[PDB]
Formats: C-alpha cells, structure tokens, sequence
C-alpha cells in the first residue's frame, strides 16, 4: 500500500513554502514514502543560478524536516525512466509553473504541488529593511 | 517511561542551529514528548530585541521539525513551578550561557542544550555579501 514519492529541488535557504510543499507530497496519499532529492552544487550554477548554501548545508537541513523520509544528495538535474526503476518511484512530486514533466505527465507519474508566495527567506530581509 | 520535555525559546528565522538543539532535547531520554514553547512578540520585544516573525510565523515553522511533539504558543517568559505542574513537565532543556536556570537544576530539571555557531540566517546573508 505504500506509495514512493520523489520531490527534487534545490532546497536552497529552507523556508515555510519549501515545507508545506513537502507537506503537500508526503500527504498525496495514505501510506507514502517521501524520497527528496537535492541536487548539486555545479549544476544549480550552471541551469539555475548562484545557490547559497552548499550541498551539505541544504542536505543537512532537510534531515529535520518531519515529513522527509530519505534522501538522495546529490541528486541528477533531470529525472529519466531509468531513474524512477533504480529507487522504484511512484511518482514524481514537484511544481509545474517545452515541458519538461510532459513524459510523467503522460504515464500518470507526475503530481503537481503548489509554492507559497512571499514566505522565503529574501523576503523576510526585505521585510528587516524597514527599521530604517 | 515517557518523559516531557519543555524546550521554550524564540525560534526566529530557524535554522540548522535551532534544528539541532531541538534534536537533542528531543533525544535527551529514549522515549520523550518534546513540547516547544515560543515566546511572543510583545516579550521578545521587551526582554530581548526585535524579532523578524511573526509568533504565528515562527510557530508554523516548528510545526514542520521533525523532533518537535507539541508547542505552547506563546509561551511564558519565565518558567515557573506552576508551569511545569500544569503541563506535567519532567526538564526543561534550554542553553545555558544571577542564574534563571538555577532553581531548575537545583530540583534535577534542567537539561542544558548546546547553540551551534555561524550557521545563522544572519550569516548567510553576510555570507552572500562577497558576490561583490
């Protein structure tokens, strides 16, 4: 009954709206296992941009998280078939916003989850940037 | 054979340091009830400075730790023996750093917790500041 869910991402500064996204695919179903991928270093620069905390340190946070149940860091940049057989994947867990999820999509494999606007961590010291 | 334990603090911007320190209170005893408390804004205010979240930030927060069992939110500032009668409270863990504490361990309630260093939100940020 148990159901493998696989949530990739950069996990860069851990905030509410990285949690309540992992909430959110730790509860699509009864009986999960929540699998986080973290991925590398390099390739954040390279496709995404400068990531502030290491590998480590974004792996290492994670580990608290109740709703983590294993973890794979590094993890690769793009999921493939190949992927989802090696660790027995489910389903992929991972906001929507061509389309490079359009392959899970069309095996059933793919579950969107939902950002939290305004919670991150820039925000709040732009918040901070008012006492003056 | 369980045993309550009462972490209170503020617990603004959490990081890798807090998490830590709630996992060792959490793993004080082989079965335990972590209860957090987090002080409120108009305290922390008082008492100490400026806090950037909200109480209910900060409490939504700790929901998603995966050593925290329940939270007082707020809390009081002071522990007090009521406090620890009405919420049957076995120690209160909490860095140590006259003494507040002192009336706790002088009953065999206090359970000292460790800060870890630089692993802050403040330093991350100071951290940022070298990409110019």
């Amino acid at each position: 009954k148990n159901v493998v869910i696989y949530a990739d991402g950069v996990y860069d500064m851990l905030h509410l709206g990285h949690m309540k996204q992992l909430e959110q695919a730790k509860k699509l179903f009864e009986n999960t296992t929540l699998i986080v991928g973290v991925t590398s270093d390099n390739e954040t620069k390279l496709f995404k941009g400068q990531v502030v905390q290491t590998l480590e340190e974004r792996t290492e946070t994670l580990k608290h998280i109740r709703w983590v149940d294993e973890i794979i860091s590094p993890c690769p940049w793009v999921v493939t078939p190949e992927f989802l057989e090696k660790y027995k994947i489910d389903y992929v867990a991972h906001d929507d916003i061509e389309d490079i999820y359009a392959w899970l999509k069309r095996a059933g494999k793919f579950k969107a989850t939902q950002r939290t606007e305004g919670v991150s961590t820039t925000d709040l010291i732009v918040r901070i940037l008012k006492n003056y």
